[PDB]
């Protein structure tokens, strides 16, 4: 044959366009290579799946705070990239940021980052304006009601829409990232009381998704796509999402100009943002083929290749060279504080798992079972402080 084949699994599903044609670019630049694109639904239970069965992926976009890439760098699953030339093509230490044993195993190209996106055209229309603490964003909630317009386009169906929601509620209560975690993951068995002023806060964030008529019809059974159609055709004013879903709002042509804003904190000038690396791979320790996976990664690291990826992504890059947006771009509220010390990394980093956590968050949005919510708190993070 002559040709090599390497395998990229891919988790941006909604960048598949787009990284499908950044790899016609690469194939035709390396006529001997070529590049199967995977894309599967829950990519990274499949993950899981291939590295326990010892059938790893040549590149792999892995998210570099995930207790998997810390487990599977110390096993010797990945290879070590410390090395790498191109690896200097990453700046704000990012790379250096997920290290495992002070040794770089993955290439963090984009971070991603959480917050609210609204519509600018109707804020404007009803006078409406950006709130800046609890209490604001509260009365944002109940004066859109009575303007007759629906606040919130929730994903009943997708509960890991709200996870970034639930950790920011957490960490704007707290004080940060690790505070938040000293609370939730490091206290004692059974500290998670109802009684706790943090956990009335958490309530209290909480309780902004349930205010009365705050969310659509029919958003119990609601998916992902179905709130970005909602949200893009103008059904609904806000959406409580990741800086994932701009491409896919921009995708269904909105009529209105798109904004962000971090979820507030308790006064002004506390509000935080929670993301890590979103188009972050690594590369197979037991591949065939190390050099061509090496050539598919260092070429995303090329400032042309990774600008073409960002005028359609939009989440911050780490990557030298790139021209980004500024503060007139949707997703510019929301990464306002990119790169810095108030977009504190994932909680589950320290975590066993999240996706109880996601539950127990769409959990109380459905019931609002306050003490409920805090034995579900108890009963998921118990099993990590034994
Ligand atoms: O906060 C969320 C997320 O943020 C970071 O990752 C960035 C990432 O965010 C999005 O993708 C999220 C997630 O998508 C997949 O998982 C979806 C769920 O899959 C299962 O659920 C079901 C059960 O069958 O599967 C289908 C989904 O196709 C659903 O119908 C149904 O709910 C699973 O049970 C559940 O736990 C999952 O949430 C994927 O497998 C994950 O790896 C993630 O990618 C964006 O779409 C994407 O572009 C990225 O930007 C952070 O790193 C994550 O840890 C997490 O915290």
């Amino acid at each position: 044959d002559g040709t090599v084949t390497i395998e990229y699994f891919n988790q941006k599903k909604e960048m598949t366009k787009t990284l499908e044609e950044i790899t016609r670019d690469f194939e035709k630049e390396n006529p001997k290579i070529k590049v199967k694109v995977v894309n599967v639904p829950n990519a990274g239970e499949v993950l899981k799946t291939r590295v326990l069965a010892g059938d790893v992926p040549d590149v792999v976009n892995i998210y570099p705070q995930s207790i998997e890439l810390q487990e599977w760098a110390k096993a010797g699953v990945f290879e070590d990239l410390s090395n790498k030339d191109y690896l200097k093509r990453v700046k704000n230490g990012y790379a250096e940021k997920y290290a495992v044993n002070e040794k770089v195993y993955n290439v963090p190209f984009t971070a991603n980052a959480y917050g609210i996106y609204y519509n600018k055209d109707k804020f404007e229309e009803l006078g409406l304006k950006v709130p800046e603490t609890w209490d604001e964003f509260e009365q944002l909630v109940k004066d859109i009601v009575a303007k007759g317009q629906t606040p919130f386009g929730i994903a009943g169906a997708d509960a890991w829409t709200l996870n970034g929601y639930n950790q920011l509620a957490f960490a704007t209560a707290t004080g940060g990232g690790k505070e938040a975690n000293q609370y939730l993951r490091y206290s004692q068995p059974n500290a998670i009381k109802l009684s706790d002023p943090i956990m009335k806060d958490d309530i209290k964030v909480m309780d902004i998704l349930r205010i009365n008529g705050s969310k659509q019809k029919n958003w119990e059974g609601a998916g992902y796509t179905d709130v970005i159609g909602a949200f893009a055709r103008g059904d609904v004013l806000m959406t409580p999402n990741g800086s994932w879903a701009i491409t896919a709002i921009n995708e269904q042509k909105p009529n209105f100009k798109i904004g962000t804003f971090m979820i507030p904190g308790k006064e002004k000038g506390q509000s935080l943002t929670v993301g890590a690396g979103d188009l972050a791979w690594s590369i197979s320790a037991t591949t065939k083929h190390p050099k061509e996976a090496n050539a598919f990664v260092e070429y995303m690291t090329r400032p042309e290749v990774m600008q073409k990826y960002y005028d359609v992504d939009g989440s911050p890059t780490a990557i030298e060279g790139v021209k980004q947006a500024g503060e007139d771009s949707p997703l510019a509220g929301m990464t306002e504080y990119a790169f810095t010390d108030r977009h504190l990394v994932w909680l589950q980093q320290y975590w066993t798992s999240e996706a109880d956590f996601h539950t127990l968050t769409m959990n109380y949005v459905l019931t609002g079972d306050k003490q409920g919510m805090v034995n579900d708190l108890n009963a998921f993070f118990n099993p990590m402080k034994a």
